[PDB]
């Protein structure tokens, strides 16, 4: 691992994680890239050192560090055209921010266009040395880091606009391809009488993986970098960008089991080991586990199952629309590109940021048109996402940036929770067949433009996102900029198309 | 089409309906086989002539009449060693039988060992000439036939016991397949302004399949042979060996749109046209339908949603257990192995059929023991189905002959219904996941042995299988035999294991 100080050298290479060479774009000289690391409250500093020449999968680059605050650091978010213009190849720039009251499992990719499918994603845990769970297990470091990746051999920019499958599933980086028969499976070591903190982490651009290990319950304990009370479970669907730490405890056989992370859509199912990885205990021979019927869950996530560790209220009071603000989003696709309130997101020539920096008044007055909505400062706000046939590529998981939000309905339930509802970043807004309304509550503390969108990349690049100004009037106070930031606009505007 | 009264040869040939080229066994010289059609109440003669050359394929067959009662004709209900023993190659034999009070949309298969998965498969529609939907609907022939299809490269005997998935779904008996980069697209014609019966077979070895036509809904009026009230849904999953008519209304514009059958594992999704066929307007372009993320469902079929045409009344009292005869059968498995209550079925020597005859008094000396069952005449029998972790490849549909009986309560539903349940003959068993415990009522109104059966054909391979002796002492009157069924099992007995 590197962190919490740290160089990030992006670059591009040959790899073959699936047993078939493509170029990517890779950290530190590999894809996924390597764990940065630091405890709860720590400052980061971490240098991007853009070194990009291929154009087809970008020169440029902007890293954003998934589930961070980012509280008076709007600049470091990373959001390409809303936070900050991208890094030019030949340059560094270095992401300074604090791990503020956070601690928990988080990522981070490349926020510009869909190039963190080509390879710009990599995992990022932040300990607590005080974890209120540390009594549950005995391992948890870089060994107890499970990635799970969908991998295409046709580059992003090269392929479909919306691909309709993936090309392998890769677990820590591994995995076996169906289309050329090539590839390795990723090894878990356990011990058996020891306790593991497994910290999953979807580096997804597009499918929800089907998670579980043979043999093995596991028990939650915390979602989205935010602590729950344990809830025990045999499987559990995990959507692009979600994270969940859970207990294994290696109580079983020493033997070789089956870790499954089995797609949506795409190659679905186990034949010749793909979609899989190896949990091996100390001891066992040096075997793939024995090809089986995949055995059935029994007791599957539940979202609605999940509470937070320690009693949070609930903003607002419990009725609907008891906040300050309530908006309610209406999707749509026209066939090229999504909607969401008759508005397609286009990332503006000038970052969101810049434009309230330089003086824009209102979010009215902010490109592009209708995409950047005001949030009022100090604030509870509800946002409700139905469902609809409108936006198919259903479900979509949205993720709003600079927050965490209570999920106060969740995809495939028709109970609202202003009680003890689960806390986390990214959510999947379900279905129109089960009448889903996914509706989450958070307050406006945080002063800044912030992304609200589809995570699935595909569909972020044909612009299903809205941006927030939240706190407008605050926002150049809450968020001073070094030069360094101020200077990526000029630089990057100064490329000639191929070099971007 | 053939029939009522036809020959059907049975012979191995080269085929290559996914544009990779296989040795099979065909019908007719097809495969999938023939249309089969005759009109209600119909005796159909259907001379099965035995020419097959192959052993990896097995050179012996038996047909099964998918649907059909066969009330005083269990002798020609084809279940290999429990009805008849099986044809021998350079042999004929006839099946006589009748469609007494049944019409709607059947199939035939081979139902000895894997052998219709290597292409002994094909649809049967039985006609009611006063049929009480026909007003709703225009065309209703053969064009109106569509089969689904799982098609492999590698012939069920030569590759594994428990394939995880297929090389390509067949529509109307062609389709693309991702293993090969190769096949066709099947055409389904409409005119504008036509209102059309589509009868969707599934001829599936094993996966269900998500079906759905873009832009159009489809209008149930029969599921298993069995009419409905019209329930209009725009898309359904259909286990194997299910039947639905629905009711398309050519009402859209003219153009070619995507007819999808997505497996449940496998190749799941669209990439380069997998899993899909055409509904084509008379009048549009010879060409594909525009590439599209796949639509949402917003209606889906759910079993709970389907009731009879006809008040028909659900055989007992409705209170769980108010019948004359309720069994709960617990599933199991080990690996190699299904079981049910504690019993793994292989097939006998002698032909359960011809234990009976022979003069075998109690259930309890039948073969195999423990997975013959007897029930009492003209009685009201329940049957429940929990589903289990203990028997993977979930959800398991189960088909019973000989009946149709009433889906009292379904898989992903909790209710029973005793007042008006859809009829069926195939259902899936569902999920432990969801505590489904499926549950099903019929009358003991038919003397003879009767497979009861997971319709996953690999699984049937594997054991997972009961035969009920129903009404045992009624048997032999009930079914007189001809002499060249009771010659089958010692021509068959002659032949060397390498001219099965
Ligand atoms: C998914 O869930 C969402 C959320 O529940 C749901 O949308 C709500 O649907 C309900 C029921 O149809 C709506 O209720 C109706 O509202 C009518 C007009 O009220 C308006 O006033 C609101 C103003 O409230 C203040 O405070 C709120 C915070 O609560 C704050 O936002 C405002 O600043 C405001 O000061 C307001 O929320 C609402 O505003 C709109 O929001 C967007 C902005 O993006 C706007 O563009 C939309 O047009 C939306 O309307 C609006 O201005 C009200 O007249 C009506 O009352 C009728 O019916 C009741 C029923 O009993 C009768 O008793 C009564 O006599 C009235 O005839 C009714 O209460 C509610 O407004 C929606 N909420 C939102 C936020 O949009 C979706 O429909 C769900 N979708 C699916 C598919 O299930
Ligand atoms: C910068 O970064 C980009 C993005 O990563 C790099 O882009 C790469 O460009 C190269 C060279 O143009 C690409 O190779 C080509 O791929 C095309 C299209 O391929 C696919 O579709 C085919 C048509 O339907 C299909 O047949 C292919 O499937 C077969 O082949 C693959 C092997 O490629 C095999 O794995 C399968 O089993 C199949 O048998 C495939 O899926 C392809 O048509 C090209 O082949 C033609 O041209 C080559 C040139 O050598 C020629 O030899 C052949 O005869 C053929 O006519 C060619 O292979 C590559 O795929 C791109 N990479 C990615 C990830 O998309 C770019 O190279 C980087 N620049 C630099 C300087 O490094
Ligand atoms: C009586 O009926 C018999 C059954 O129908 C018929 O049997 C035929 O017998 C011939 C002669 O032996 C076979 O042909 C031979 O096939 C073997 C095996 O090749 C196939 O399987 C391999 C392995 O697949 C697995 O592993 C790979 C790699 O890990 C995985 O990708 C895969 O998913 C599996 O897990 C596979 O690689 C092969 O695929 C290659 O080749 C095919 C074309 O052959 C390409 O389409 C494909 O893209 C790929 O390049 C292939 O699927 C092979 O090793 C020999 O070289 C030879 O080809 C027939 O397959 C077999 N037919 C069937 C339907 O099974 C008898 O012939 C018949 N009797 C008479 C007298 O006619
Ligand atoms: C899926 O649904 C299943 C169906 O509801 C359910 O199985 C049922 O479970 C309930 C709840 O525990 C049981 O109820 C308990 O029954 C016993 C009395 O049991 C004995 O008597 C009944 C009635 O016998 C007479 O009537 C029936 C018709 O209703 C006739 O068939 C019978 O011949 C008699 O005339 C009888 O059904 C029981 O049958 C046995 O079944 C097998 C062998 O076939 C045995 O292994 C089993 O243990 C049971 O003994 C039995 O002889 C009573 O003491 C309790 O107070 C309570 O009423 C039901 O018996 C049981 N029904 C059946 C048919 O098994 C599954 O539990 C459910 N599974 C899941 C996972 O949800
Ligand atoms: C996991 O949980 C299920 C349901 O709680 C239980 O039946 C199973 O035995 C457990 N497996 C373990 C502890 O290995
Ligand atoms: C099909 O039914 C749906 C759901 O009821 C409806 O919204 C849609 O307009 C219908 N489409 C037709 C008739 O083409
Ligand atoms: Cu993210
Ligand atoms: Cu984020
Ligand atoms: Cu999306
Ligand atoms: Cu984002
Ligand atoms: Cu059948
Ligand atoms: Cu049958
Ligand atoms: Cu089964
Ligand atoms: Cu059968």
């Amino acid at each position: 691992s590197v962190g919490p100080v740290a160089n990030l050298k992006i670059g591009n290479a040959a790899v073959s994680p699936d047993g078939y060479t493509r170029d990517a774009v890779v950290v530190n000289g590999a894809t996924p890239g390597p764990l940065i690391v630091g405890n709860k409250g720590d400052n980061f500093r971490l240098n991007v050192i853009d070194e990009l020449t291929n154009h087809t999968m970008l020169k440029s680059t902007s890293i954003h560090w998934h589930g961070f605050f980012q509280h008076g650091t709007n600049w470091a978010d990373g959001g390409a055209f809303v936070n900050q213009c991208p890094i030019s190849s030949g340059h560094s720039f270095s992401y300074n921010f604090q791990a503020k009251d956070q601690a928990g499992t988080f990522w981070y990719h490349s926020h510009l266009s869909t190039q963190y499918c080509d390879g710009l994603r990599g995992p990022f845990v932040v300990y607590d040395p005080k974890d209120p769970h540390k009594k549950l297990y005995d391992v948890d470091n870089e060994s107890t880091v499970i990635t799970l990746e969908d991998w295409y051999h046709t580059a992003a920019r090269l392929g479909p606009r919306f691909p309709l499958g993936s090309d392998s599933t890769l677990i820590n980086g591994l995995g076996r391809s169906a289309t050329t028969a090539t590839g390795d499976l990723a090894v878990i070591k356990v011990t058996r009488g020891k306790r593991y903190r497994f910290r999953l982490v979807s580096l997804s651009c597009d499918p929800f993986y089907t998670f579980s290990i043979d043999g093995h319950n596991m028990t939650i304990i915390e979602a989205d970098a935010v602590n729950t009370k344990p809830h025990t479970v045999d499987s559990l669907e995990i959507f692009a960008g979600q994270r969940y730490s859970f207990i294994l405890n290696a109580n079983q056989p020493v033997d070789n089991y089956w870790v499954r992370a089995n797609p949506n859509f795409g190659n679905v199912g186990f034949t010749n080991g793909i979609n899989s990885a190896i949990l091996r205990y100390d001891g066992a021979a040096v075997a793939e586990p024995a090809t089986a019927i995949p055995p059935a869950s029994v007791t599957p996530l539940l979202e609605t199952d999940l509470h937070p560790l320690v009693s949070t209220p609930v903003p607002g009071s419990p009725v609907a629309g008891g906040v300050d603000k309530a908006l309610n989003f209406v999707f749509n696709f026209d066939g090229t590109n999504f909607f969401i309130n008759d508005a397609t997101f286009t990332p503006p020539s000038v970052p969101v940021l810049l434009q309230i920096l330089s003086g824009a008044q209102a979010a009215q007055d902010l490109l592009p048109s209708g995409s950047v909505i005001p949030l009022p400062a100090l604030s509870t706000i509800e946002l409700s996402f139905p469902a609809t046939a409108n936006a198919p590529g259903v479900p979509h998981p949205f993720h709003l940036h600079g927050h965490t939000f209570a999920v106060v309905r969740s995809a495939g339930s028709t109970a609202y929770n202003y009680e003890d509802p689960v806390w986390r970043d990214v959510v999947s807004t379900g279905t129109p067949a089960a009448g889903d309304n996914v509706t989450i509550r958070f307050v406006t503390d945080n002063p800044g433009p912030w992304f609200l969108h589809c995570h699935i990349d595909f569909h972020l690049e044909a612009g299903f996102a809205v941006v927030f100004a939240e706190d407008l009037p605050g926002t150049p106070a809450a968020n001073p900029v070094p030069q360094s930031w101020s200077d990526l606009c000029p630089i990057y505007d100064a490329l000639a198309e191929d070099d971007q």
